[PDB]
């Protein structure tokens, strides 16, 4: 045995059966190794516990790996990769935009984007629920908040999908190039979109974050690259957990008409798909001070990859945990797959608000949701994906 063999039998990323399913190996890893450090010097920490007191500290920074990102590094000038105090001021940005009674304004456009395409349908037809009821319409609710044009959804996913490919723990020959690829395209798209709107300006997200940046609150490439991470990923996590959630009632017909039948338990059966499907698995956080986690000593520095995923298994905190249950008590109602800290998702109030409207819209017209054929993914280590969900809707 060698550190690289251990490192393969508890973790092989890329191995096709654990993309399709890792719980099964966070399990061991959680229950044997929950403080691990792999051959290249990350530290995987996977007991909720942990992750939720540790990942959330001040010491806890988010420069380095973004920084190092290559394509990537686009996410340096964004929250995402930015360090208080100045993160307070880029999220204040785009917060400022999404408080619950705008995001009630702004879902209208997912509600009318799916009452179209259900509106349009014949008895028994094969809708592709990815692209039609999931990425297309968050795609263009997000577009509209930022007052860009709506029509490029395809494209858009298509350069993400390509995008994420580097963010794998295991990136495969050429993953990298393809990253410079698709932003490359994304960086000259937003450039023409952003002319258009210095000549002719509008009042959405986009003009805000431009105005911020004249204004001196943020920088110019601030405001270039938040407006390039928003209208690129508005799609994308949140379209795979609405075609996720598509997949389980189809799968589970009860859960669907529990859905229908109690408004007050939308909530926590949304809760409950997010906690038992997420679509970011994990995040790196490199301490400014050494720090112990499970009685490793953690130098300053050095990469922690916090598990989503396996966290939100952990049977310390949730009973039975691969089973969906959207009935948990109020101390084992929440998970991390939004994480958590001052970079909890900067889209959590608008992705909760778009699945909850694509689910209303399909029990306003439907008792039960069946697939058509088994659904394409196209899954990796650390991000969950659909290709394909072909769905008939009765
Ligand atoms: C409208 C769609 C979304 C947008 C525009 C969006 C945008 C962002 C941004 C800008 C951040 C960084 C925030 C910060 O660093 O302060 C973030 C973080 C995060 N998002 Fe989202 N997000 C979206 C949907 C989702 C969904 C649906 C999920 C999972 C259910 C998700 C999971 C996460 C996680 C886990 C982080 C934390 C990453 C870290 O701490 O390193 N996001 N999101």
């Amino acid at each position: 045995m060698t550190a690289a063999s251990i490192d393969r039998e508890l973790v092989p990323w890329s191995d096709p059966e654990f993309r399709n399913n890792p719980y099964p190996w966070y399990r061991r890893l959680q229950q044997d190794h929950p403080v691990h450090k792999l051959e290249d010097g990350t530290y995987l920490v996977s007991r909720y516990a942990d992750v939720s007191h540790f990942a959330k500290l001040p010491i806890m920074s988010v420069e380095p790996g973004w920084a190092d990102a290559g394509p990537w590094a686009v996410a340096s000038d964004t929250a995402l990769g930015s360090d208080p105090p100045h993160h307070t001021v880029l999220r204040r940005q785009t917060n400022k935009w999404f408080t619950p009674k705008l995001v009630d304004g702004w879902v209208r456009t997912t509600r009318e984007l799916v009452g179209d395409l259900l509106d349009g349908v014949e008895a028994g037809q094969v809708i592709e629920a990815r692209r039609d009821l999931a990425v297309v319409p968050t795609h263009v609710t997000m577009a509209r908040v930022l007052q860009l044009p709506e029509d490029d959804a395809d494209a858009v996913m298509e350069a993400m999908f390509e995008a994420m490919l580097m963010q794998s723990a295991e990136p495969a020959d050429g993953d990298v190039d393809r990253a410079a690829v698709a932003f490359g395209y994304l960086s000259a798209r937003v450039a023409e979109m952003l002319e258009d709107k210095r000549v002719n300006p509008g009042d959405g997200l986009a003009d805000s974050l431009l105005d911020a940046a004249r204004a001196g609150e943020i920088t110019e490439s601030e405001a270039i690259a938040t407006i390039l991470v928003f209208y690129a990923v508005g799609h994308m996590a949140i379209g795979y957990l609405i075609a996720s959630g598509i997949e389980l009632f189809a799968r589970r017909p009860e859960v669907f008409t529990a859905f229908r039948n109690d408004e007050s338990a939308r909530a926590a059966i949304i809760n409950e798909m997010v906690r038992m499907d997420p679509p970011q698995l994990s995040f790196l956080r490199f301490p400014t001070e050494d720090v112990e986690i499970g009685g490793v000593l953690i130098e300053a520095g050095s990469p922690i990859r916090f598990m989503i995923g396996a966290a939100n298994r952990d049977p310390e905190v949730f009973d039975d945990p691969d089973v969906f249950d959207h009935t948990r008590p109020p101390a084992a109602s929440r998970n991390l797959s939004f994480g958590l800290g001052p970079h909890s998702c900067a889209g959590q109030i608008i992705s909760r608000a778009e699945a909850t409207t694509v689910f209303a819209v399909l029990a306003e017209r439907y008792e039960r949701i069946e697939l058509a054929e088994e659904p394409t993914v196209a899954h990796n280590d650390f991000a969950r994906r659909y290709r394909k969900l072909p769905i008939v809707l009765s």
